[PDB]
Formats: structure tokens, sequence, C-alpha cells
């Protein structure tokens, strides 16, 4: 339990550092990054503690891990600028973490929602608007 908030917490921040120095699809990068580390903080605020988690908030909590380690691996895959090319030269909508970010959002709403009833803890909405604002401005930027 300990354990396992510890190492997603360790994801969050590598995913996040890692976001920060990629060169490429910077906006779509930092955002990640960004949304990453704000829905870790919780998780820190409960590891500052040293409670129980019930086995529900422990399987959202493995979703939640299994979300990040699929961003971490999205984000060591796009290091390689050729993986970046071919990906958005195939894409439809050239957002470069579609498919993460909504595993992201979806497996965040189950964890926070049992953050707030079990442990009193005080949502992705927007971020599809954003990824496309995001992709634009980076498609902006490659294409000068
Ligand atoms: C390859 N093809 C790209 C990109 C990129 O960043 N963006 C935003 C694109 O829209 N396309 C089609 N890359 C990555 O390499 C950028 C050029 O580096 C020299």
């Amino acid at each position: 339990p300990g354990e396992n908030l510890k190492h997603i917490i360790t994801l969050g921040q590598v995913i996040h550092k890692r976001c920060e120095e990629m060169k490429y699809c910077k906006k779509q990068c930092r955002r990640l990054g960004h949304r990453v580390l704000g829905l870790i903080k919780p998780l820190e605020m409960l590891q500052d503690q040293g409670s129980v988690p019930s086995e529900k908030l422990t399987t959202a909590m493995n979703r939640f891990k299994a979300a990040l380690e699929e961003a971490n691996g999205e984000i060591e895959k796009f290091s390689n600028r050729s993986n970046i090319c071919r990906f958005l030269t195939a894409s439809q909508d050239k957002i470069l973490f579609k498919d993460v970010n909504r595993k992201l959002s979806d497996v965040w709403k189950e964890l926070s929602l049992l953050l707030q009833v079990e442990q009193r803890m005080p949502q992705g909405a927007s971020w599809a608007q954003e990824d496309q604002q995001d992709a634009d401005e980076d498609r902006r930027a490659f294409q000068m």
C-alpha cells in the first residue's frame, strides 16, 4: 500500500521531468506533464500521513498506475524524433497523446471519487479541447 503509493508518485514525477525535456510537440508534452503532476498531488498528500486503503481504492490506484505506465511508454517512444514524425503523419487529429489522455481522464475520475469519499480529499472535461489547441500550436511551430 505505502510502496504502491510511492511507485505511482515516482512514475508521475519521472513522466513530468521527461515531458519537460521533450524537444518536439512541446505544448502537448508540457500539458501531459502538468496534468500528471496535478493528479499525483492528492496522492502525495495521502502519502504524507503514512490510513489503510480499501480494496476498491487499491484497485483504482492500480488502474491509475497502469495508465501512468502507458503514458511513460509513450513519452519514451516519442523521445525518438522519427517515432513522432511517423505517428503524426498517420494520425487524423494530430493529437500526440490522445489514447493515454482518455485513459488517464477515465481512471482518474474513479480514483478521485474514492479519495473524496474514503480518504476525505477536498476532472478532464476541458482536456479534449486543450488537446486540439495544443496540437494546433505544435503543428504551427513545426510548419514555420
Ligand atoms: C515530425 N513530424 C512532425 C513533427 C512535429 O513535431 N510536428 C508537430 C508535426 O506536425 N509533424 C508532422 N515531427 C518531429 O520532428 C520535428 C522536426 O525536428 C527537426
